[PDB]
Parts: C-alpha cells; structure tokens; sequence
C-alpha cells in the first residue's frame, strides 16, 4: 500500500513511520511527506530519507475546501493508498474526509475519547488524571471522533508538564503509529460496512 504523510511539524512520527515502513515485511510504503508549513524539521527528515516532499501552505487558499482540493490532487499525483496524519494540525474538509474514509488515520496525544482537541496534554494535566496516553484512529468528519485502531496508556508522573508528559506520550506514539498503519495496509484492519472497526 502507497502512504501519503502529512505534517505540521517536528516529524518525530513520521520518523518512526519512516523506519518502520522500511523493515523488508512491510506492507506500506511511504511515496510522498506534505507539509502545510515551510521550513519545519519534519521535511528535513522526509529528505534524508529520500522521500519526496510537498509544502501546501493553507494560508495562500480561499478555504478549507480549496486547500484539501490541493492536498488530494497530490495524493492523485502519487496514487496513494493510506493517508497519515502526523502532527498535521488542520481540520479536514467533510468531502475529503469522505473520500478518504476508512483510508486516513491520525495520531492524537490522550485515551480518546478522553481529551479531545489540540492541547490534550494541556488538559490531561490540568484534569489530574494519573494515565494518559495515545489514538490511532481512522479520520471521521468529527474531529478526534472516528474510529478507534489501537492506543497505549501512558503514565503521569507527578510533576509532569508538557514538555515531560509528551516527552513520554511520543515513546509510546512511535509504536502505536507503525503499528496501526502496518494493521491496514495489510488488510487486517478496516473500517466495517457498519462504520465500526473489523479485524479480519
Ligand atoms: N475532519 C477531521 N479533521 C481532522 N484533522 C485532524 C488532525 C488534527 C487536527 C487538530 C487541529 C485542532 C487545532 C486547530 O488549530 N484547529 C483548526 C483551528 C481551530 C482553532 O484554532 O481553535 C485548524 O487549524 O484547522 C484530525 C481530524 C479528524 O479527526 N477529523
Ligand atoms: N491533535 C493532533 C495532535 O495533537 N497531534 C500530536 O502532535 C505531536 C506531533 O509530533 P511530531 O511532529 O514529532 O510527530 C504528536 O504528539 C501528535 O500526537
């Protein structure tokens, strides 16, 4: 299966996606990195990798359906698969979402349903839970809503802030991620007829 992953950032996800997808039994290849930011550290890592990239800045479209519209006609380009979404921080449109259904996971910081939203560490720690930890979901039109591949839980250790809980969260994302991606692009996993997740 040909993967498309989209960044906003750091790429520590896409890393792990990288090595991951490069092991001889992997079902998923990794064909193109999109960015909607320049100069972000994630395309630094696609490079030298040697995995083509792609900056789609959302900030030069009218909208949000102007912009997916430029985001899709990539994927075309590559005849891609599975889509990644790796610390990209745009809501997706409801007809790409729907085009891309049952073929578009996202990586999200907390247990959901538990903290949904762009700050999850933010409010796990304010909350005071004392675990924590990470989604692979397929992408639903309702953000952080669809359905559930796999997670881990995380501790919270006291003291914790951002900066050492997702610190901790991330070890367990870089084994969530490949892990879920290698689920679909085998066939294992997929979105069921009836919406709900089936493991074949
Ligand atoms: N349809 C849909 N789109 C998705 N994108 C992502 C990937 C994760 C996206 C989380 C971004 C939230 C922070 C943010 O900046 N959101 C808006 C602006 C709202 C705000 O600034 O308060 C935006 O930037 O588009 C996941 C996911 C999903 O499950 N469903
Ligand atoms: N709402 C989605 C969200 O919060 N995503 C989170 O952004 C970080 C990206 O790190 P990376 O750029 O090092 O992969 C990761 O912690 C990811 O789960």
């Amino acid at each position: 299966a040909r993967v498309a992953v989209l960044i906003s950032g750091t790429g520590s996800n896409l890393q792990a996606l990288i090595d991951s997808t490069r092991e001889p039994n992997s079902s998923a290849q990794i064909d193109i990195v999109i960015s909607n930011k320049a100069a972000v550290a994630g395309l630094d890592k696609a490079e030298r990798a040697g995995i083509p990239t792609r900056v789609i800045n959302h900030k030069l479209y009218k909208n949000r359906v102007e912009f997916d519209s430029a985001i899709d006609l990539v994927l075309e380009e590559f005849s891609i698969d599975i889509v990644c979404l790796a610390g990209f921080m745009r809501i997706l449109s409801g007809p790409f979402v729907q085009k891309w259904n049952g073929k578009m996971l996202n990586i999200h910081p907390s247990l959901l349903p538990s903290f949904k939203g762009s700050n999850a560490h933010e409010q796990a720690l304010e909350t005071g839970v004392t675990v924590t930890g990470c989604t692979v979901h397929f992408v639903a039109e309702d953000v952080d809503a669809g359905q559930i591949i796999l997670q881990e839980a995380v501790p919270v250790k006291r003291g914790d802030t951002v900066a050492t809980l997702s610190e901790r969260v991330k070890l367990a994302e870089h084994k969530i991620f490949p892990a879920a991606l290698q689920l679909v692009a085998s066939g294992t996993v997929q979105l069921g007829e009836n919406g709900k997740i089936c493991w074949v």
